[PDB]
């Protein structure tokens, strides 16, 4: 019933980059999904105290959300995209398994990633 500490997102020993992926991932990805009339459950931390989701942090282990997500873009927190793309991904699945399908939230997730597919799908060449 009660919230883990959130993900990490500062971490002056872990390797970094700044790279046109990541750049893409918060200029194009990012912006895109977190403007969606839908965006707004994955804006930050899942609160199981506040929503009543006392088994969820029982379910869910590797806890992921947009709110993370930018502060990692943000604070250049990835040494690639990959570990970004995979942060989004966690999310999603994340959703998908705690969640009963067909309910609005899981409606949510799947249109925000179905544009998340179409904008990594022109992810650019590294330069
Ligand atoms: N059942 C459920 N609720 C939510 C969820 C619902 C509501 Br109202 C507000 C917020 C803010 C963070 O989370 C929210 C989820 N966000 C991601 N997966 C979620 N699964």
């Amino acid at each position: 019933s009660m919230n883990p500490p959130p993900p990490e997102t500062s971490n002056p020993n872990k390797p970094k980059r700044q790279t046109n992926q990541l750049q893409y991932l918060l200029r194009v990805v990012l912006k895109t999904l977190w403007k969606h009339q839908f965006a707004w459950p994955f804006q930050q931390p899942v609160d199981a105290v506040k929503l009543n989701l006392p088994d969820y942090y029982k379910i869910i282990k590797t806890p992921m959300d947009m709110g993370t997500i930018k502060k990692r873009l943000e604070n250049n927190y990835y040494w690639n995209a990959q570990e970004c793309i995979q942060d989004f991904n966690t999310m999603f699945t994340n959703c998908y398994i705690y969640n009963k399908p067909g309910d609005d939230i899981v409606l949510m997730a799947e249109a925000l990633e179905k544009l998340f597919l179409q904008k990594i799908n022109e992810l650019p060449t590294e330069e």
